[PDB]
């Protein structure tokens, strides 16, 4: 079934391969086992169940919003790639120096990192507008993929360099990630919309902190997992980071604007110090529209 | 010198070749000339030129303004790597179909993408703010180059749709960047300031244009240009994109700063109908604050 060549005969004791002269690339490495029957047969139920809650947001989404949708869309067309050419070229990449690199995993990342951090810098949907901040958020966090791409297109000390920018790249994204959760957090009515925040920062940090894990401990790395393991290690934080994080993301939105609809857009200057930061704290009481300096 | 398996022996006729059993990746694909020694050494000297004007710049900008220095910054890292590894394995992934993949090129496009597309946000620098539309400059942009890159590691007809889908993703970014130079040219004083802007424009959709009009003839085309022939057109394209294109808008930045230490932030409200679009008109008169609707 793989279009390199699969076919060979060993010679002089092994010490000679012999191939069709038909055009075709050739490597052994290449043929290595992605793994055990029972990670294949794991990894295509996690994929079905991530087409499945992929489907049912689509059409939730169907009854502003525009970043929820997309990853939920660019999510089902990767399940339909899946299911037809998963380990196809270019789904994944079978290189020169021997590695198996899956574009699939890199090039998803690189179309939805934009959505999903402007989704970030608009966690209440009420923004027209983006700070600095956004921007330097998107310039850290394509250098990370960037760099991590070339890591896992690499062997050796020029792996170990390419990953050490991109963790150098992700640090500085998860700093600023901080910071625009803990604004977030100040900015939306006191109830339930600062459990979903809560909810929402808990889900970013810990899916998002699992991809340099995967990396680490996959074949692009110290070959721990095998390609069906690191499938389903990767379903699993991708249900997490994509599918569920926009949910609870359509819900805060839902709960923002109901609170435009009922109480009107009520604003406070909550002046935080985790520094000399600011806020504006919509509240549900006219009343309370002041500046409350909460140094942290 | 290759790191790839380059010596073998034809058999029975050319119908077998047998390569040493050493674990190394083989394929004939991979050993085609990358070009003639003329368009190589055309492709050497640009580079150094490419290198000088990077070293300039950025002593230049030695004497707010971040997005200039990083694109030079970037430039000179690039010119580090080809020196030493520009067609060693990942600086060109040469992979199982036998293509060769300059992921060189599209690694530096990635991460320069947001720093241009976020300076044409900001041609001023007096915005500290980014309006929607940015978002979907930045979320199409790499749609574009995610597409673009795996159609450069397909063949036949599933190159031919991600290029396509990539041509869709690049129209809506190309209709886009146009309002935003439409509006920065309205917003800017009315003398010199203008003549740069328009400079820029100019140096924008014809270096950007270009860069599907070399995929389309490059090697991950219709093969019409050679390695080497690919490389010199990307030089002065390059050229074009980053260097004098950060080198004008640095100008820019310089006269409009100067402005406010001149006569002051003099805004106007030039309402343009290119639509029913609005722009703060910066003005070297006091007495010239109104409303201007010049429906375009
Ligand atoms: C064919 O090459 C193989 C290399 O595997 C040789 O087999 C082994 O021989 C050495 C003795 O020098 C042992 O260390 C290994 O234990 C042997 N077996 C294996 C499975 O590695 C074999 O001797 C060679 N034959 C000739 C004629 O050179
Ligand atoms: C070895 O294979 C080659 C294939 O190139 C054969 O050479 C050619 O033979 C055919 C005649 O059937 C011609 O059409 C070509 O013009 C020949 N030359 C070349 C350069 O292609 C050759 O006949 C084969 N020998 C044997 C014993 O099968
Ligand atoms: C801020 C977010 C917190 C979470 C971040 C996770 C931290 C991971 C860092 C590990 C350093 C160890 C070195 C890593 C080098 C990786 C490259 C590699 O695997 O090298 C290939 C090998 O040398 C040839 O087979
Ligand atoms: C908006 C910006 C304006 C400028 C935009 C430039 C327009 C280029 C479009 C060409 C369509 C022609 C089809 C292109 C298909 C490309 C894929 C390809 O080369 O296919 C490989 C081949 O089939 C196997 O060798
Ligand atoms: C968790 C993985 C998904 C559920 C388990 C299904 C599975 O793969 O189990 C096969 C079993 O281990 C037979 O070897
Ligand atoms: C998102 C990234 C997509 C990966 C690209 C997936 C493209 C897979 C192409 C499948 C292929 O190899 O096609 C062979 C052909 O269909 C049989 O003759
Ligand atoms: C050193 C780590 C690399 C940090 C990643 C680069 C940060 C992006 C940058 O240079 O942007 C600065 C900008 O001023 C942000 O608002
Ligand atoms: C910040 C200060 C400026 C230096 C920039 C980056 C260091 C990485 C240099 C890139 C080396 C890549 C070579 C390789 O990995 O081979
Ligand atoms: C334009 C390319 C850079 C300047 C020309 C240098 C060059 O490559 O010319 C070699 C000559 O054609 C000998 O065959
Ligand atoms: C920007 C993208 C960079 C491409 C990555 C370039 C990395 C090139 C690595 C060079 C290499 O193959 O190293 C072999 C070694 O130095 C000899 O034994
Ligand atoms: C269809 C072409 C694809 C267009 C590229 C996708 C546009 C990005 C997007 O979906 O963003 C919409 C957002 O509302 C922008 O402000
Ligand atoms: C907009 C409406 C939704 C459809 C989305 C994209 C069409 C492209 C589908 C991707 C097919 C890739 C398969 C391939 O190229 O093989
Ligand atoms: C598809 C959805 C998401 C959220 C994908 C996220 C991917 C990453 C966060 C990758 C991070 C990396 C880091 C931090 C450093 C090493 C290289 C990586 C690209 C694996
Ligand atoms: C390094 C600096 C720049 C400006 C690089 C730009 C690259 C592009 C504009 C690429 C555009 C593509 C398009 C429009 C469609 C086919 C795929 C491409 C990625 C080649």
């Amino acid at each position: 079934r793989m279009l390199f060549q699969t076919s060979y005969t060993l010679e002089n004791n092994g010490s000679v391969i012999c191939i069709p002269n038909n055009g075709q690339c050739f490597c052994l490495a290449w043929l290595k086992s992605n793994g055990t029957n029972a990670e294949k047969l794991a990894a295509n139920i996690l994929q079905w169940i991530t087409f499945a809650l992929s489907a049912l947001c689509l059409m939730f989404y169907g009854y502003c919003g525009w970043e929820e949708i997309y990853v939920a869309t660019i999510e089902m067309i990767k399940f339909i790639i899946e299911y037809f050419h998963e380990f196809d070229e270019p789904a994944v990449i079978y290189s020169s120096n021997g590695n198996k690199t899956v574009w699939l995993r890199y090039a998803e990342w690189l179309l939805t990192c934009p959505v999903i951090l402007i989704h970030l810098s608009n966690l209440t949907g009420l923004a027209n507008d983006y700070n600095k901040r956004t921007m330097g958020l998107l310039v850290s966090d394509i250098g990370t993929i960037v760099w991590g791409t070339t890591a896992a297109l690499s062997k050796g000390y020029v792996r170990v360099i390419f990953f050490l920018m991109g963790l150098c790249y992700g640090i500085y994204t998860f700093f600023n990630a901080a910071k625009v959760y803990i604004e977030a957090y100040h900015t939306v009515p006191k109830g339930r919309c600062r459990q979903v925040v809560t909810g929402m920062a808990w889900l970013f940090f810990v899916s998002w902190g699992m991809f340099p894990i995967l990396f680490i401990l996959g074949p692009e790395g110290f070959g721990v997992l095998s390609v069906y393991g690191s499938t389903v290690g990767h379903t699993i934080i991708d249900l997490m980071s994509k599918n569920c994080w926009g949910l609870l993301g359509h819900y805060l939105r839902v709960l923002i604007h109901e609170h435009i609809l009922i109480h009107g857009d009520i604003r406070k200057t909550t002046k935080l110090n985790i520094t000399e930061i600011e806020v504006e704290t919509l509240v549900e009481d006219e009343a309370e529209a002041g500046a409350v300096s909460s140094e942290d």
